[PDB]
């Protein structure tokens, strides 16, 4: 069924978001506003952008597989397109959440620093 496919996809998306958030939160709690820590944020931001890229890659892989499952269902082509539309909406929402996490910690450090 459609809802199973959707529900399972959204659960994977939510795990990526939780995992990214955990990584960012734990850095902020370890962060002291001193020099050693300041000079390292450049590299840590570099590594966080790689992480986001890797998760956006996972997002495409997970969505491609959901679309595969949808296209195997005994439903009309019209219904398949409606389903893929719903998948694409879920993809847009996990993208937005992943990008906000990154944007938010980048703003936290700029603001911490000004």
């Amino acid at each position: 069924s459609m809802s199973d496919i959707r529900k399972d996809l959204e659960e994977r998306f939510d795990k990526l978001v939780e995992a990214l958030k955990n990584k960012v939160d734990k850095m902020k709690a370890a962060f002291r506003m001193d020099q050693f820590h300041e000079e390292r944020m450049k590299d840590w931001f570099k590594d966080l952008r790689k992480e986001v890229e890797q998760m956006r890659r996972a997002v495409r892989n997970y969505a491609s597989e959901a679309l595969s499952k949808i296209n195997d269902l005994p439903i009309t082509n019209d219904d398949k397109k409606l389903a893929s539309n719903d998948v694409l909406k879920l993809v847009a929402e996990v993208w937005k959440k992943l990008e906000a996490i990154l944007a938010d910690v980048e703003a936290w450090f700029t603001h911490h620093h000004h």
